């Protein structure tokens, strides 16, 4: 059996690029998928970059990509809120790229005492007072959205905290988890992706480099899952990752290029 | 019971009882003076993870109290000595502030980076940042022995709730699945049994006095000591029933202030 579908939900980091640098076989793979006429949407959990920046990044990899072909957690979070409550007042722990999207969606950036929504995103400049403000917003009982649940972001010099750090802190202090988690493996971003694709899950494959994020995301919407080995998961650690995370992908390929070549 | 039975010793919380931050509570200060005149053994037990024993001694003396080193057991000191006893000169990595670092050094411990540490020591830090949390994460992931100064999730500061040391505990648990191996501060038995061992008294002869049901009353219950709640701090006459209900525990005695407890003997 081959992973031959009408549409593809494709993770960026570890599949198509690593930070600002392209993964050559990932790029080749996406180009050939596009040439075959498949519908593609890139889905990213990035909580600090705007849709604009990631579109520019993909184009710098040599890809032809339109606005509708990228769904990033910053944008998806802002949108989600704007649909619920146009011009909502939001207090955020997050960074400029998230703030950019919140503003583009018509939302008003305010302090915790004025907020209608608490929006948790990662912040490299997080500090004790921002955490105090988030704590108090939490205790006010206002609607609480998180951009993505990632506990640990796998970086080259080692693990660093993800948005999950703030989520964890707030849960421990108040007993409150987010009302809504947007990013993978949440169904929120995934179902929005299906919507944008205009396809049901049976006609979609979800492609990524993390079993706990991408494969779990596919499982959550009942789409077939493809794990590539160009990112976090390797030939060396594959069996251990399957064990650690408790899920097996439907397919494993060295890179996206190999997945596409399996369609011929 | 409106009257207080005569205990040989007292474990007394500071914040909300004797002072609020650097400001004395006159009825608390007077209560301590009177207990000392009665010849009762006293130890102040504080969950403060940012201040050294040196600084809290100075603070109590600034309230006009005559207090010795052995009469204060603060979580910074208690944590450092707990570790040093287990492993003299242990290498430690900490998230804490200068006050904790001071006590760790005074106990003979070596402050090192996360990759060399034998213990992870979690204390609150008002200058907490992403780099420090990265370091803590990595120390935590190594599986090394992990001690927390105190478990307080929320610290009841004068101008509204602020995060406690439990913020960092919470973050690390969520990211790694690990809770501290040992929690030192109240309501943990660790600091409380050390207090009993400084007093040279069994719990049956000691009352534990504080302003928080979830910390001070819980602490006394954990060692089987009678509990006294004063109303000079977090708990008030107005919110008392709400606090019993929220925290799920009843103190043995309630007095408006430490002075009133002492007068009821
Ligand atoms: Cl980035
Ligand atoms: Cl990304
Ligand atoms: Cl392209
Ligand atoms: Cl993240
Ligand atoms: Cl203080
Ligand atoms: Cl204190
Ligand atoms: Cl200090
Ligand atoms: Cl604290
Ligand atoms: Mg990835
Ligand atoms: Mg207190």
């Amino acid at each position: 059996m081959m992973p031959d579908k009408k549409g593809y939900i494709i993770d960026i980091d570890g599949v198509i690029g690593k930070s600002v640098t392209p993964i050559p076989e990932g790029v080749e793979g996406v180009k050939k998928l596009k040439e075959l006429g498949k519908k593609i949407i890139f889905v990213s959990n990035n909580s600090t970059r705007s849709r604009r920046i990631l579109l520019e990044r993909l184009r710098s990899f040599g890809l032809e990509v339109g606005e509708d072909e990228i769904l990033v957690a910053t944008y998806a979070t802002a949108r989600f809120i704007a649909r619920e409550k146009p011009n909502a007042k939001v207090f955020t722990t997050g960074e400029e790229g998230l703030i950019e999207e919140l503003r583009l969606a018509g939302l008003e950036i305010v302090d915790y005492d004025e907020a209608e929504y608490l929006v948790v995103g990662s912040n490299r400049k997080i500090n004790f007072e921002l955490m105090t403000k988030a704590l108090r917003a939490c205790l006010r009982g206002i609607r609480y959205i998180a951009t993505n649940p990632d506990r640990i972001f796998p970086a080259e010099d080692g693990p660093i905290p993800g948005t999950g750090m703030i989520i964890g802190a707030l849960y421990w202090m108040t007993g409150r988890e987010p009302d809504v988690v947007v990013g993978k493996p949440s169904e929120v971003i995934m179902r929005e992706a299906l919507d944008i694709l205009g396809l049901d899950a049976k006609d979609v494959a979800v492609v990524g480099d993390q079993i706990d994020v991408d494969v779990a995301a596919g499982k959550a919407i009942g789409a077939e899952t493809v794990l590539v080995l160009t990112g976090v998961t390797t030939r060396e650690n594959l069996d251990q990752m399957i064990e650690r995370h408790g899920l097996k992908p439907d397919y494993v390929f060295n890179s996206l290029k190999d997945m596409v070549e399996a369609l011929e």
